[PDB]
């Protein structure tokens, strides 16, 4: 795992959820040219923080979270691929996702064996959980940006 240093700038990101035989997740946050530029300093990384899911088609009134999450930021075009540490039991394509990214786990890197990938995701999941239990970072679950209204999608913002 990467050292948790104050070179990492935390931020906020709001956007809609959009679209190997194993069936990995291919859910992304819809970006635009400006927000892709903001994310450039975070490319080639797996990151973690708190997120929420809202305005889910069919369940449009409800709101889910805040939940722990990890996410990959890289090219595919800068892509953001979030992995909520939560079992919804369904997909939420077209739902608005809001995330606060609080730190970095590692570079996206590469695997040879399949057991290597799984042992690394398990390590990412537990790390993200151990970090978010910290009193300082736990407080960001209750952050006001989640409750902020704004019709601007996507939207990016730095945290002090």
């Amino acid at each position: 795992h990467m050292r948790q240093t104050g070179s990492f700038q935390p931020f906020f990101l709001r956007g809609k959820v959009v679209h190997s035989q194993l069936g990995f997740p291919t859910a992304n946050i819809g970006l635009d040219k400006d927000v892709m530029e903001c994310l450039q300093p975070y490319k080639n990384l797996v990151v973690y923080g708190w997120g929420t899911v809202s305005q889910v088609p069919g369940k449009e009134r409800e709101s889910f979270g805040p939940y722990p999450f990890a996410a990959s930021i890289g090219f595919n075009t800068l892509t953001v691929e979030p992995y909520f540490l939560h079992e919804f039991g369904w997909d939420f394509y077209g739902a608005v996702v809001k995330i606060i990214v609080l730190g970095e786990i590692r570079s996206m890197g590469s695997f040879h064996s399949l057991q290597a990938l799984v042992d690394t995701i398990k390590s990412d999941v537990q790390f993200t959980r151990d970090m978010l239990q910290k009193p300082q970072l736990q407080e960001f679950s209750r952050h006001s940006l989640f409750e902020s209204p704004s019709s601007t999608i996507p939207y990016f913002e730095d945290l002090p």
